[PDB]
């Protein structure tokens, strides 16, 4: 559990505009900038160069304060790779020239429920797992709105919250005796044990068992 986090999710902001069903929004608003900044002062104090997104479950483009937080990671974290999951409706080109030079790397726009390309991704949404490894909690943190750590992309309920930034500093939360041996017992595939786990239904995001097939 030695390994820092290569991918943080920040919840910059907690509502989206879509009301997809098939989402765990369906069925605060922001991230205060000052819990923002201290997350940019521990992340600088690591000299992360990992990625970083600022999407768990709502619209990014929705942020306030968006220009703000995507131009402290360049002055806090330079060598982190800025990434924004968007749905898209908010993304006219303005935004993304703008946000582009601010020093997001890439876009990754979903079509949803309803209704710079180069560093424009366009997609469109269109039991015996007990066993399986999981390498998620080896290299990704989130952090909610309201600070709350969590393992996985998975956990909207915060089953399984670590700490708070607010509170503590996020490599001592990700080194802490309940992340860490969190993270190596999904490591040895004891998902059964965990209430976050024991159902979930990934097997191809970072998992041993991705390599097969397709
Ligand atoms: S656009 Fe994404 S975050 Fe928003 S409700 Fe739909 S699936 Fe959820
Ligand atoms: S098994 Fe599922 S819920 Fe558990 S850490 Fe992995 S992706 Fe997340």
């Amino acid at each position: 559990m030695d390994k820092l986090f290569s991918m943080i999710e920040v919840e910059v902001n907690s509502q989206c505009n879509r009301t997809c069903w098939y989402c765990p929004n369906s069925v605060t608003g922001e991230m205060d900038p000052a819990l923002y900044k201290t997350l940019m002062e521990q992340l600088s104090s690591l000299d992360f160069a990992g990625r970083i997104s600022f999407h768990f479950y709502g619209e990014p483009l929705l942020c306030k304060n968006l220009d703000l937080f995507v131009g402290m990671t360049t002055e806090y974290i330079p060598r982190a790779r800025p990434i924004i999951y968007t749905n898209g409706d908010f993304l006219t080109e303005k935004r993304l020239q703008t946000l582009t030079e601010l020093g997001i790397q890439k876009f990754i726009v979903t079509q949803h429920a309803g209704a710079d390309k180069e560093k424009v991704v366009y997609l469109d949404h269109s039991a015996s797992k007990a066993n399986m490894s999981c390498m998620v909690p080896s290299n990704l943190a989130v952090v909610t709105v309201l600070g709350n750590v969590l393992p996985c992309f998975e956990d909207f309920n915060q089953k399984m919250v670590m700490g708070n930034i607010g509170e503590q500093h996020i490599s001592d939360i990700w080194h802490n005796d309940k992340f860490t041996s969190f993270r190596k017992m999904l490591k040895e595939g004891h998902r059964g044990k965990s209430d976050l786990c024991k159902n979930c239904n990934n097997v191809s995001v970072q998992t041993e068992e991705q390599y097969d097939y397709v």
